[PDB]
């Protein structure tokens, strides 16, 4: 079987992406966040606390024929922004562009964080890194990718996140027309629960390459890419007026400004995130300094391949019995 399902940017800047899927018999449509950074599959539903329901669409496992409470089973997660949800779990049918998995956990949110609740555009979050990292107790249960896997014409997954533009999440196959020249593949740690890989250096603007290591993750629920501070510093030097700013919580730049692209190697090969990529707008609304798209990795731990980075190519998660990751620009 295979699965392909449009995803659309939330806003002007890309801040995150929604994926339309279907919940429950009859289904109930919710617009998901795939993000191959954690592993649960939540939602906002009948059962969140009506105070921190603001224009959500919420799924009513009461209504879906095929909805059934796991029994005993608690579910308790926190995001890399410290943003969090809670709650309890059904298992019930799922698809997504034409794909569906019987028996899926939904994890259905009794309480969710004021970011969660501010942000009306997201129903909830779809994981699709590996299911070590599902919070659900007492028996840990699988991401949508895991149950489908075995009934995929292939084990993969592909994402193909557009710039200010809708893109594909694609199930099963690889779209030989979705990219130009070759994918590229790479090695996959999944010790720690995610796409983690090496990156094999950096390039900013027409600068030279710097082959140097760089270990992050493949993130699609982040919205920047994160990496390290000498690696930020030197690209931020390229653009006249930007400051780190402490009060800001980045770096900023002046709206005026002419971004530098960003290569990352994967491989012998090159992705170039083109500068406007990079900008994120006015810090507050009628500022004409603006947020840059790539920050700091310093107080995080590890480096983060967020949107930004992930919206320059066209992205293979490959989830053969030994994982590894594709990249071909597009
Ligand atoms: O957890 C790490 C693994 N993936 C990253 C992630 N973070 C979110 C997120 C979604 C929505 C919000 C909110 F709407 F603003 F509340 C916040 C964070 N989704 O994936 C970071």
């Amino acid at each position: 079987s295979t699965g392909s399902a449009t995803t659309t940017p939330i806003d002007s800047l890309d801040d995150a992406y929604i994926t339309p899927v279907q919940i429950g018999t009859p289904a109930q449509t919710l617009n998901l966040d795939f993000d191959t950074g954690s592993s649960d599959l939540w939602v906002f539903s009948s059962e969140t606390t009506a105070s921190e329901v603001d224009g959500q669409t919420i799924y009513t496992p009461s209504k879906s024929t095929t909805a059934k409470l796991l029994s005993g089973a608690t579910w308790s997660i926190s995001y890399g922004d410290g943003s969090s949800s809670s709650g309890d779990v059904y298992t019930d049918t799922v698809s997504v562009g034409g794909l569906t998995v019987t028996g899926q956990a939904v994890e259905s949110a009794k309480k969710v964080s004021s970011s969660f609740t501010e942000d009306s555009t997201i129903d909830g979050l779809l994981g699709l890194a590996f299911s070590t990292l599902n919070t659900v107790s007492p028996t840990q249960q699988k991401t949508f990718f895991d149950n489908a896997k075995a009934s995929l014409d292939s084990p993969v997954f592909t994402a193909d996140l557009g710039y200010h533009a809708p893109g594909t999440y694609n199930f099963g196959f690889i779209d030989t027309t979705a990219y130009t020249g070759s994918i590229t593949y790479t090695a996959v740690s999944t010790k720690q629960g995610f796409w983690e890989w090496t990156s094999t250096g950096y390039a900013v603007g027409s600068g030279t390459f710097k082959s140097t290591s760089i270990d992050g993750i493949a993130d699609t629920g982040t919205t920047l890419l994160y990496l390290p501070a000498t690696v930020v510093s030197a690209y931020w030097a390229q653009v006249s007026g930007a400051k780190s700013s402490s009060s800001v919580g980045g770096y900023v730049f002046p709206c005026s400004a002419t971004l530098p692209s960003f290569t990352f190697g994967v491989g012998s090969a090159r992705i170039v995130i083109p500068g406007d990529y990079i900008d994120f707008g006015p810090i507050s609304t009628g500022s004409s300094s603006c947020f840059g798209g790539i920050q700091s990795s310093a107080g995080i731990g590890i480096n983060i391949f967020g949107d930004v980075a992930l919206k320059a190519a066209f992205v293979v998660f490959n989830g053969a019995t030994t994982p590894t990751l594709g990249f071909a620009s597009k």
